[PDB]
């Protein structure tokens, strides 16, 4: 219905604004873009899933998240990608793992702050009844 085609343009105004926040954080700009593969090489062929902050927009405007739930599984995939593929303890790959940590943490604080759970709950109920 027109009711239901408001509340998904209502959740991808929020997402937006949310993505836009993390995307100008200076901490996340790694994040902003997709790995350029001419600079790095191996990466999509390490990283089954590339996911970044570009891609996140790209998919909202796709009306691809009917829900933040399903919002928070790309957050989470750039969070676990960026770990998976800068593992190690030299201060390069620390410094990555902690923006990715922070970036994580940060969407899930903006989100815990800022989404009524009513609207959420709508959300999941519409999805489900597709
Ligand atoms: C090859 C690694 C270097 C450190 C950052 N990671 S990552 O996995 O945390 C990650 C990166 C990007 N995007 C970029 O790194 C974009 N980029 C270039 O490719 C060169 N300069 C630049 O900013 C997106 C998502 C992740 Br999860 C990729």
């Amino acid at each position: 219905s027109m009711q239901e085609e408001d509340t998904f343009r209502e959740l991808r105004i929020f997402l937006r604004n949310v993505t836009h926040r993390l995307a100008i954080d200076k901490r996340f700009r790694v994040f902003t873009k997709p790995v350029d593969p001419d600079e790095v090489p191996d990466y999509v062929t390490v990283i089954k899933q590339p996911m970044d902050l570009s891609s996140v927009i790209s998919k909202i405007d796709l009306h691809k998240y009917l829900t933040v739930k399903d919002y928070l599984r790309d957050i989470d995939l750039i969070c676990s990608n960026a770990l998976e593929y800068n593992p190690d303890r030299d201060p390069g790959d620390r410094l990555i793992r902690h923006r990715a940590c922070a970036l994580r943490d940060t969407a899930y604080a903006i989100i815990k702050e800022e989404l009524d759970e009513d609207f959420e709950q709508l959300c999941e109920e519409i999805q489900e009844s597709r």
